[PDB]
């Protein structure tokens, strides 16, 4: 019964409405969205979508105000200032900020003054912004958060087996490197970027670039604090991603040992959340998969009892999206005004 | 001799740069840049290209204001408003307008009014602009000319050989279809644009879009106005492009006719402009090639005796610019005031 | 009810067996696969799919003689010459020969040495074979035939609609370019092969090379033998493919009215072979289509009154592979013997 | 004066002539090239190049036994089987083998069966098989040594820059990961293979696979026995690649330390063998570098005082290829009988 807006749609913002559409008894309502390009373009993009291919609804345009997907009619707007929404006016409890725009108090605050109850980004906070991991730390969450984080789909897809590692062995100290997809803030041909990587063609190079999920992990694991580092490597495909890990422990082990540790949690505590997978399969092989991270446990490696090498998938797009719902769905059902 | 300016350092910009540096005895000095993205950043993006290659030039960053090439040095200015640039102040001739958002007279004149003497631009103009090809109709140019045109890649690609065509056998009607390598104005993912099919992932379609060469042919060679239509295929590779051409003619003919006519063509009046290639290669060996258009001599066919097919091959980024600075050096060989 | 085999378990050769797995009481039966590359190498490339994703069926390896699906056994012999393979013993009726070097009357033959029945050949044939496409000629079938074949890609996709053409507003000449994806004959990078073209890398050029379509469309449509000629253009796409046809014909006309006799088509006797698309878009969309040819109606023109020019898309794998069980199932339907 | 032939005209093969024909006052002479696909192709082939461009040399046929560069006659011949091949007959040195096929004495012993005195593979030798790496261990071949080995693209990488740290650090122990391009090995198409990854489509997906510089690396630096593991992602670039080193060493530092023991070695033993890059350059931009290996200084990291991260680059096929002209020019000086 929570009434929500979305504000940005692009390839979350899409995401994560196809991603609610396929739950069951939903405590969420989707019922305005602000696309600045317009009603015919917002069908369009839902209609048709190149990594998701055709979704399997009856989508269309209803007037110029608005569009319906299977029967169900949503409201859509469009304005580049936040404080001109009518949140306030249609009564919005929350809004789900995917614009990659207002990451920090002074802009997503302009939808507070707009109206809105509360704000949720899709993306790391700026500044002193409470951030959360479903399946680390959401139980830290209260009503009274007016503006929160999800983190990044990095951070996502590390925290969850990092906490299985330093619970059952004791993390000392460790590095990652992450091989991820290109994104829509590169360029498709060289041009003009703050980041002089960034700047190079995309679909032609293999870009180095800077990460915070190293100490975004200790937001959400307190323990780590000034433990971990690494940095990415950005690669021509258009979605899935890979993690890297290389930890030192205080717990001599073996490779085959991690591995059943691994497959224990993602039966109990991390089920939906953390997953183990024994087939030689490649990147293609992980698209749509609703968990947030898959050890690859064939690719599991232990050095001198105590250096432990960790290689992870994660879908970018889709799985970060699947936890953009649980959240919101936190956000729910702890309301009480 | 001749003051140039830069006005956007994109595709074009910096490629126009490159092709006049390596000039013998040119006619043109470039002393100015307009990139609203830095010193550095245009420093950094000359020397390292992801289809030229590594520039062979001691470029570097001379001061906060200006820029290094083998000791010259360049002026470096950022303001997206013409009207507000040090044009007349500086004593400028000519402006390259390569910014690919004033086409218009209005819009250009923003040149003339800062205190520019004359403005090319890089594109087709819209309005009551003169629109010249080089081998084509370069000979009805004038001073008096404040602001002029170079046309389309496809536009340059095409004119040469259709001129060749309607003097030997005269062309009655004809279409044409452009495989063109994606460019800047297209998306890496699926996102927000004014034509729906530019507005899907560039390194992952086949993406059909209106092409306005066909009409624009007429401009310069008024005997084919209404003869000619067509359409383009955006495809995934950086850069160079195809073009295939199927027209009647009135006087019949045959497959090595047509080649021989072109060769003629080739070895006189369109000598540096137009090619023709009997090898077997593929578009990779068409790069920084100088000529506008290359006839694949091997691909030429004519179907009951009157219907022509000609397939032609084109660098859209280095060919064209080696044209732009062919019509600059037309522009100071012309200057009488 | 009809034994099948499987000669050559490549993307044609697993494409027809999901396709058929698809299908509502069918009057096939495959019992056996020729795989020489293993029992578990058919599973595995089986279950996952670059192209076709995941298979949504429990797949299995039944021994070291055969595999699993949702339940069925099927046989899985290795055997490079045909000569030698147990068709005899398990009495096939009709072997489906998709290896692409057995196009000729010798060496398909070989099957029916091995003791099969019949052959049908998903590829063009070489001599004197009877070559069939569904929507245009199947009614000339005979259980008489030995050895059949389903024709090209390409021709499948051009036959369909050219035949509406001729038919309303008769063809006197025509040329036309498919510009398609890369195939596994070509090479990954630069490397020896007949074809100096195909010889280069496929994922980083535009690669022209010959097709027998044109000549091909005159076997199916004896009225058009000599009328027709054309190329080919190879693209960095893996899958999906478009054709682009020029004609002149007697009967004067224009690009709506050629628009609606394709629908009219669609409509009646080429339901579910040909279809007419009015939306903008691109060829990701056209992935598992079930039709052979799609009309793309926005791109249609007509010059001069006379000279058509139409656009035409095909899924060259998954679509071809529907029109092989269709032709399967008139052998089927015919069976007198 | 040393008679080379070049058995496999490949990737290397002729990335090998290429480097050798740009020397100055080389000590060896390739007299002879077998090339089973013939002397049209080879020449066409060393002309144009989808990676290197096209060829600034007279190259073309001579005869149809023969091609020839600025003037220099090389012989062709073609067989498939070593045994036949004439090298006793023309007096053959040593041979050049890049086949891929022959890495094990049985195989590379067939070239001395037909008379040749010597063979170098231009990879991983397979069993009791001398392996020398040109700045870490060379100085321990001997004229005695009929078949040698010149190790992988990977290991040359790793090798030089692993000595640095080992002897002003002391490795303890370590694990690497290298995204490397992909190569002919690898499928364009899902296909069959040995390696169930390898064999899914390459310029679609992040394709993992095991790697032996690991070990490798032992071979020519005996203190690191068993101290070092590893794998490889295949990723879709056409060339180049970069190497991922995290090690723990005895000796307490910190990250610009360890640059700096770089810069050092650079500058004197492993001058032209080891470079150190400054600047946010990317993996085109390494194309054609002599180098075997160049360390990126700003992703250097270090963790806890004795975690070292190292980030390096490498043109996997020029460099490498330069370094199996160095070996030879090695078996040149060292010859005696
Ligand atoms: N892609 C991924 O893997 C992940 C992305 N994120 C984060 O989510 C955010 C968006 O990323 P992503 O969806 O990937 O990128 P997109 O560019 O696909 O989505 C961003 C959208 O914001 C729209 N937009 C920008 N400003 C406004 C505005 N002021 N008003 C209305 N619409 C606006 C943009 O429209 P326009 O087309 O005009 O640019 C674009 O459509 C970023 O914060 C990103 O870091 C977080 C996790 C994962
Ligand atoms: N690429 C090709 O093959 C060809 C392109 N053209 C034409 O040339 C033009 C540009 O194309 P292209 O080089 O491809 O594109 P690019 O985006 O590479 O270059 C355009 C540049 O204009 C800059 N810019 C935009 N507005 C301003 C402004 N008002 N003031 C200062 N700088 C500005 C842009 O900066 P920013 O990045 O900040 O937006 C960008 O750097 C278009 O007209 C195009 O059709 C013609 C022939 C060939
Ligand atoms: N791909 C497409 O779009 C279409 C292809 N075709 C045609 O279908 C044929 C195959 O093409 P395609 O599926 O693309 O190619 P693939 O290489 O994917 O399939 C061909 C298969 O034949 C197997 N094979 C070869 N010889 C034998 C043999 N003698 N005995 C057993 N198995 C053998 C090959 O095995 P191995 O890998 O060991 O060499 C390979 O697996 C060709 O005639 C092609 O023109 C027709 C329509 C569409
Ligand atoms: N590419 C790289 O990065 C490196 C590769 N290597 C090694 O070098 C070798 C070749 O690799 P690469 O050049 O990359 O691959 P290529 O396939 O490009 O070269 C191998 C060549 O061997 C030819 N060939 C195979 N068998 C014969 C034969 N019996 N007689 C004559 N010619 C034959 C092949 O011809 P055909 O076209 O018929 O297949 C092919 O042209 C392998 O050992 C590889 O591991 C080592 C370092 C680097």
């Amino acid at each position: 019964k929570l009434k929500v807006a979305i504000n940005g749609f692009g390839r979350i913002g899409r995401n994560f409405l196809r991603c609610w559409h396929g739950r069951k008894d939903s405590p969420l309502d989707v019922v305005v969205i602000n696309d600045t390009g317009g009603v015919k373009q917002a069908s369009h993009l839902l209609k048709y979508d190149s990594i998701l291919g055709t979704f399997d609804a009856d989508v269309k345009t209803a007037g110029d105000s608005a569009i319906s997907v299977d029967g169900k009619v949503i409201k859509v707007v469009s304005d580049r200032n936040p404080v001109n929404l009518p949140w306030g006016d249609m009564g919005i409890d929350l809004v789900i900020e995917g614009t990659g725009v207002f990451v920090d108090r002074d802009g997503a605050g302009k939808h507070l003054q707009a109206g809105a109850k509360k704000v949720l980004i899709t993306a790391p906070g700026k500044g002193d912004i409470p951030t959360y991991v479903v399946g680390v730390n959401e139980e830290g969450y209260t009503h009274a958060d007016t503006i929160i984080s999800n983190a990044s789909c990095t951070t996502n897809c590390l925290a969850p087996f990092v906490k299985v590692l330093d619970q059952k062995f004791g993390i000392i100290k460790g590095t990652m490197t992450t091989t991820h997809s290109y994104t829509g803030d590169q360029r498709l041909l060289d041009a003009a970027h703050r980041d002089l990587r960034r700047a190079r063609a995309a679909c032609l190079n293999i870009v180095p670039t800077s990460t915070g999920a190293a100490k975004a992990v200790a937001l959400v694991l307190p323990n780590l604090k000034g433990k971990l580092n690494g940095i990415a490597l950005r690669v021509p495909t258009p979605n899935v991603s890979v993690v890297d890990l290389v930890v030192q422990v205080s717990k001599k082990t073996f490779a085959e040992e991690v591995n059943a540790a691994f497959r224990e949690s993602a039966d109990n505590e991390l089920k939906g959340i953390l997953s183990v997978c024994d087939e030689p399969l490649v990147s293609i092989d992980f698209r749509c998969t609703d968990v947030s991270s898959t050890i690859d446990s064939s690719l599991t490696m232990v050095m001198g009892d105590d250096m432990v090498k960790v290689i992870a998938w994660y879908d970018n797009e889709w799985g970060y999206s699947q936890r953009v719902v649980d959240l919101a769905d936190i956000v729910a059902n702890k309301w009480q005004a």
